[PDB]
């Protein structure tokens, strides 16, 4: 990814090191006073809600290269009350800061623009989502978020295309769809296999009908080819 | 509202002349090539698409002063297949090419800020009503975009918070129906000589919690003249 990698030069050039991080480990958390920006470079993030019950909400999932703030620009304060979690074995971001961003976003045109076009990426994103689940409702949900691994981690093998992810849970595809419940996902999963969609096979998912998926999340479809065009046309 | 007073005086002073736009009309759609910054000045706007059997999805709502970028701000690309509808009977917006966005932020950093954190207020807002949704349904949104009128256009009165906003504009926004039904026959909003008040705004708070949380976070001296 070309301007990503211009971004993490930018960084660097300016004293900003790489930190690692490890599965369950909280990037930035909802109880700190301090906000961040973070530029997550490589691994598997979900921003998360915690309520005083102790009840985890999943809210949205994030691949490297991505940047995600937890305060707003200006004012420097949160957000939201979100953490950021690691879900990959390993994880490479830059923390910076909020107010050390600025003193950096300011000197330079092109990378103010990398990040505003991220957020704007990400806007599209969850309208485009909405969308498809208004229409199709779960199956939508879960057509879009097998269509993303698809176009992401697809490989093409004989069995179909092989989603090339090691950990994933079918509890984890539920969060990532907005379905809580390992019912309505297995329900949906089960359809899916016996309509010939899906198949498992030697603890990965092959795709075997990726039209049947761009036909129940259309929106999420339009989303990536006008958003990411290059990796949308590997399968198109 | 501060910054966004002087975003329209610098847009007034690199030469941009407010247009006016009357209800059912397109500041911008989905067919054409050119995309744009538009800076909805004042009035109240929705974000439409269409799917390939002709249905029409409501997506969005803005009023102004906000900011809607209908390209990318570095391809000039679309951002998705949209189109933005007026629902007040006027609005007033400034309509700009998306290549001379860029240039203008940057220029001056305090209205690139701005721009950017209007950005940060849409995503942070669209996860706080997922949040809503996840948790109490069609209740949690419906509950969410009352409590946002409230804090918006709401006054205090003897009979409980008024809803400033005339009853046409209340209108253009089957299940639904029965929800906010069920919130009148509840009496946490209630019809009264021509005008709508809300009288249980605990209501409005305990089933759209996230939101107004975001609403606390984002906009903190509106949320506490009515807390
Ligand atoms: C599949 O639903 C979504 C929507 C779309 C959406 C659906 C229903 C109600 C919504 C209300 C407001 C905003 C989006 C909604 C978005 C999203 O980020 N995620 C999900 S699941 C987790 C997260 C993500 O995709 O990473
Ligand atoms: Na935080
Ligand atoms: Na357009």
């Amino acid at each position: 990814n070309a301007q990503a990698e211009e971004f993490k030069k930018y960084l660097e050039t300016n004293g900003i090191k790489p930190k690692q991080f490890h599965k369950k480990e909280l990037i930035f958390n909802q109880w700190d006073p301090q906000e961040y920006c973070i530029f997550l470079y490589d691994g598997i993030t979900k921003l998360t809600s915690i309520s005083e019950n102790g009840t985890i909400m999943n809210l949205q999932y994030y691949k490297g290269a991505f940047v995600i703030m937890s305060g707003f620009i200006d004012t420097e304060t949160s957000v939201g009350y979100y953490n950021l979690e690691v879900i990959s074995e390993q994880a490479t971001a830059y923390v910076i800061k909020i107010n050390e961003l600025k003193e950096l976003l300011s000197k330079n045109l092109t990378h103010f623009f990398y990040v505003f076009q991220t957020l704007q990426k990400q806007v599209s994103y969850s309208l485009a989502k909405f969308n498809d689940f208004s229409i199709n409702g779960k199956l939508g949900s879960i057509c879009g978020q097998l269509l993303i691994l698809t176009y992401v981690y697809g490989k093409e093998t004989p069995d179909g295309i092989k989603i090339t992810l090691d950990n994933l849970t079918m509890q984890e595809l539920g969060y990532s769809s907005g379905i809580a419940h390992s019912s309505a996902v297995s329900r949906i999963i089960s359809k899916l296999k016996q309509e010939k969609v899906i198949v498992y096979k030697n603890s990965c998912f092959y795709v075997q009908n990726l039209d049947y998926l761009k036909r129940y999340a259309p929106k999420l479809d339009e989303w990536f080819y006008l958003a990411c065009p290059a990796t949308w046309g590997k399968l198109n």
